[PDB]
């Protein structure tokens, strides 16, 4: 449904700030040139999902330089670990679909 394509949208936010602090205007493009054009994504929608990140500590905000203000974006700590149990999460299921096609021939 849709709460697995919230939770794709999330581990591919959470590396745009993987490498490199961003704004949304450059994270936005970022993430529609890495998507070849397919992945175009909201301003609003962008905010609402950062503001869940920032209140649960995964990232936090803080100001640029002038000229004028630009809230950037950076992974946290914790938002550190997160984005590799996701990927250790990756590890396991991966092989556990393939065991399970092995475990009928
Ligand atoms: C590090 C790593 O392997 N991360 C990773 C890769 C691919 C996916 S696919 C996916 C789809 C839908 C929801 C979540 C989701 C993931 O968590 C990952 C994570």
């Amino acid at each position: 449904p849709k709460e697995l394509l919230r939770a794709q949208t999330n581990v591919i936010l959470l590396n745009v700030l993987k490498q490199g602090d961003n704004y949304v205007y450059g994270i936005i493009k970022q993430v529609k040139e890495a998507s070849n054009g397919e992945m175009e994504l909201n301003e609003a929608t962008l905010y609402t999902i950062f503001d869940r990140l920032e209140q649960d500590g995964i990232i936090s905000s803080y100001w640029g330089d002038e000229g004028g203000r630009r809230k950037y974006y950076r992974l946290t700590e914790i938002g550190h670990e997160h984005m590799r149990l996701a990927c250790e999460s990756l590890s396991r299921v991966d092989k556990i679909i393939e065991n399970l096609e092995a475990n009928k021939k």
